[PDB]
């Protein structure tokens, strides 16, 4: 009990808060940057040095028609026709559209996110300016007495569950998207065999009854070995990146229950109440807090006292 | 769309023709011109 | 990684073979093509004690760009996780000062 | 009340380890890094060149295509000198860290 400073009450407060967790940020970082990149470094290089397809048509042929068997024999990989590799033909499919399935897996990693961003952003705002507002001012009180609002809102938040199941919700949701990408990019490589290479044919319209064209055309996707290379730094990664997700589902496990320990030095609170060990919202709240107390100053000039 | 433009304007052309090869390049040129042109009126394309 | 993409851009291709004189130019390309895309797997290659030397030549600034992409990592996590702790308490011990 | 603060942060590891742990993986990545262009620069033999084949497919049994392909890489001596400048660069870097 001695003299302390005062807190000046200011308008701009706290400049704008974390209204994300500090790993589910990073977590959604690299899940969501990772795909992007290696799509865009793959177009780089595809539109750099190579085309999509290209056949072996005979030397008898103009160039014209050669481009000819080379867009017939990749517009005709969707229709299976004949093109004598039937036991192997979804990967022949899967081989055109690997960036559109990254892309879109990338897209769906971001839609959750942007839920609790229009679902779940201001009503955490406001209730945690509300409860620093009134921590700032509970403690600006005790200094002049030297010279419990919080204790019933804390049971007030104790039996209430609409942001926990919002939060684990969207954690749930982002671990089986991130578990359906790994089991396909595990597919996609797990295929690996010499299936880029296909016999295509181009009698099918009027050129059926020919003697020219040569009814067998050797074809091979070029592309193949740089999406396997790509599928499998993506598939580490994600494998890599699984245990955390699951580590973040344990809301009342990684908390400690002691961030308002150090206020019951001050005579008036006595708040040892905090023994929840539940899934209540006051565990979210818990650890929502102790990243963030670093903008109330009386935690500061109080942690001096208790250690000596 | 602009998915489809960027993969269209990398690999590929809207329409090919199989021209004989006696043809030069441009009267193959002509032929893949003149048949992407003529898919609105309905006169000759077997197709009805 | 940026230099080496504009003077690669710039002048010359990733490979070339040479291919006979009666091949058309589209036979030329798909030689080209194929034995481009065909440094991954050794089924006919004649310089299987170099193999992975074939196959490092191809994805070499792709490693390059890995390895500045894993030396970003440790100054991230810096940033996310002992920041503000290290500023509140400096400028505390300033404003003490 | 800084005389017993400097006592406070005197029996407390908590931003310390973390540092010298960004420090150590920055290190090892480095040395991982410098033995990897070693490497690439100490393989510098004629591995550029190889010999290809097409005859996979139905072009196996065949009369027209020769059998035998000659390709060489192209930007290989760009790399070796990228790799060289990289490596020395990186090894004045490690008694920094």
């Amino acid at each position: 009990f001695s003299d302390f400073l005062l807190k000046e009450p200011t308008e701009p407060k706290f400049k704008g808060l974390r209204l994300e967790l500090a790993v589910d940020k990073m977590v959604t970082c690299i899940a969501v940057g990772l795909p992007l990149l290696l799509i865009s470094l793959a177009f780089a290089q595809e539109i750099s040095i190579g085309t999509q397809i290209s056949c072996f048509s005979p030397s008898s042929f103009s160039w014209r028609q050669a481009a000819f068997v080379d867009s017939y024999c990749w517009a005709a990989v969707q229709q299976k026709n004949s093109l004598q590799s039937e036991s192997g033909n979804l990967p022949l499919w899967l081989h055109k559209f690997f960036p559109y399935i990254l892309l879109l897996f990338a897209i769906l990693l971001y839609l959750p996110p942007l839920f609790w961003r229009f679902a779940a952003a201001p009503h955490i705002c406001s209730d945690l300016k509300f409860i620093m507002e009134e921590l700032d001012k509970v403690y600006n009180r005790a200094i002049k007495a030297a010279k419990p609002i919080v204790e019933q809102y804390l049971k007030t938040k104790k039996n209430s569950n609409n942001l926990i199941i919002k939060y684990i919700s969207c954690r749930l949701l982002t671990l089986i998207i991130i578990l359906l990408a790994c089991i396909y990019l595990g597919y996609y490589f797990s295929l690996s065999s010499l299936s880029d290479e296909f016999v295509c044919s181009i009698k099918s319209g009027i050129l059926r009854n020919d003697s020219t064209v040569p009814d067998q055309f050797q074809c091979k996707l070029i592309a193949v070995g740089i999406f396997q290379l790509l599928s499998v730094i993506n598939l580490v990664v994600y494998v890599l990146l699984a245990p955390v997700v699951v580590y973040t589902l344990f809301v009342p496990f990684r908390q400690k229950t002691d961030v308002l320990k150090v206020y019951e030095i001050l005579p008036t609170f006595d708040v040892l109440h905090f023994k929840s060990e539940g899934y209540n919202d006051l565990s979210l709240y818990n650890l929502f807090l102790e990243e963030n107390i670093s903008e109330v100053k009386s935690y500061k000039c109080l942690k001096v006292l208790e250690n000596i």
